[PDB]
């Protein structure tokens, strides 16, 4: 995409720590969540979940006559609910502005105008703080990593003249045809609306890269996964690559289901929560360390703080089936999957040491708050499949009927979760 000049981009200050030092930085909105309209005027050439016709008849002659525009300093909170103060970020789900109705938010942490930050997470302990209190049941407040480019796609994508300072270039193990502009161009060939989001819909491509989620939340449930793919960064991809939801699932670059560790879903069930061990009713100080051996990536541990309290991560238990892990390792993946029955595609992609790979060559920093409309987030927090009922079916406390993002719009528009105090340092330890 190129930029729009109908509104000046404004990135909202955020302060946040590196190697003991505070960085002033500043986050970016996510490309998908702007205003794309023609580049002589204000037509929309995406006009509620269509592509104009006449502007967009074929991907090349949409990019070269559409653009997207700046958010401006008042647009953060009118617009897409979101605050910011100190090293503290809010993020909103249902706001009702003017004329339209935003729901969600995807935003990217910024180095300066022009780059995203680059995170180097091997050997580094990262952490942060998130009060989720106020996510029910079918809300994800997410925090993480992926492979997108730095500079979002304009070194490599000569189309791409907007860039990361207009939030392009998002990639993720999903590799999402939802994506408007992808590889530097609008992705309006094959495009079909969906048929419950209307502001959303698929085209021909998707977008594809690794994945680190340290942070997928509700009030409810929580889980971290690594993603891997056979790619590498930011890769465009077409048909059987995408691995479509479906039957081409597992037969596309990216591990879509990932090594999750979900603490509920591995058997404990009072760990976190309301009023749980760690209780999600207040803020809680997450803390994530990449440890290595031989200088890749051999395990991934999690501990909690919370009301001055060091809580060590709960170890899977399922007694005599499965051993006591307590972290994403290599033997966690292999074993967990086999009793789960599912598919082990995250070494296919290339396991550990992939990620490993995936970890040393850098990744974005990513804070979202979206629901499902796929599968009403019932993978995080209910029964997936809803009738199934053998190991690993069980996710958490919520119904099978809870999540349908109309309900949860309907209801709950009022849901917000908050990051604040990000920090990544050496490994420490914690008795
Ligand atoms: O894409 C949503 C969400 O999916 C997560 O993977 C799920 C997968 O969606 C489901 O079909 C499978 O049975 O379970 C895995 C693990 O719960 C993916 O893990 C997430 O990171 C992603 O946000
Ligand atoms: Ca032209
Ligand atoms: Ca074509
Ligand atoms: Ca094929
Ligand atoms: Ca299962």
């Amino acid at each position: 995409q190129q930029a729009g000049t109908e509104t000046e981009e404004y990135h909202l200050p955020l302060t946040w720590e590196r190697d003991g030092s505070s960085v002033s930085a500043s986050v970016v909105i996510d490309s998908n969540w702007r205003w794309t309209h023609s580049t002589e005027d204000t037509t929309n050439c995406y006009d509620g979940n269509e592509w104009d016709s006449t502007l967009c008849p074929d991907a090349d002659t949409c990019t070269e006559n559409c653009a997207i525009d700046g958010v401006d300093q008042g647009t953060w909170g009118d617009t897409y609910g979101i605050t910011a103060s100190g090293s503290k970020l809010t993020l909103s789900f249902v706001t009702e502005g003017e004329y339209s109705t935003d729901i969600g938010s995807r935003v990217f942490l910024m180095a300066d105008d022009d780059n995203y930050e680059i995170f180097n997470l091997l050997d580094k302990e990262f952490s942060f703080d998130v009060d989720a209190s106020n996510l029910p049941c079918g809300l994800n407040g997410a925090l993480y990593f992926v492979s997108m480019d730095e500079d979002g796609g304009t070194s490599k994508y000569s189309t791409n003249t907007a860039g990361a300072k207009y939030g392009t270039g998002y990639c993720d193990a999903q590799c999402p045809h939802d994506m408007k502009f992808i590889a530097g161009k609008a992705n309006s060939d094959g495009w079909t609306p969906s048929d419950n989001d209307q502001n959303a819909g698929t085209g021909e491509m998707g977008a594809c890269c690794h994945e680190m989620d340290i942070w997928e939340a509700n009030s409810q449930a929580q889980s971290y996964t690594a993603h891997v793919c056979s790619v590498d960064g930011y890769t465009p991809c077409t048909g059987t690559d995408c691995g479509d939801n479906g039957d081409d699932r597992y037969k596309g670059v990216c591990d879509k289901d990932g090594c999750d560790y979900a603490a509920y879903r591995l058997g404990q069930h009072d760990f976190y929560g309301e009023g749980g061990t760690v209780d999600s009713g207040s803020t809680l100080t997450v803390i994530t360390q990449f440890i290595t051996g031989g200088g890749g990536l051999n395990e991934i541990r999690r501990i909690y703080q919370q009301g001055g309290q060091t809580i060590q991560n709960a170890a899977v238990n399922f007694p005599g089936d499965v051993d006591p892990y307590d972290s994403i390792t290599e033997d966690f993946c292999v074993d967990i999957k086999r009793y789960f029955g599912d598919t082990n595609d995250f070494d296919a992609k290339g396991g550990m040491s992939g990620m490993s790979n995936a970890l040393k060559k850098g990744m974005v920093l990513v804070m979202s708050l979206w629901d499902d409309h796929y599968a009403n987030m019932l993978w995080l927090d209910a029964t997936y499949p809803v009738d199934s009922t053998e190991p690993g079916a069980l996710r958490g406390p919520c119904s099978t009927d809870s999540g349908d993002p109309a309900d949860v719009e309907a209801n709950f528009p009022g849901s917000t979760v908050t990051f604040s105090n990000i920090k990544i340092g050496p490994i420490q330890s914690y008795d």
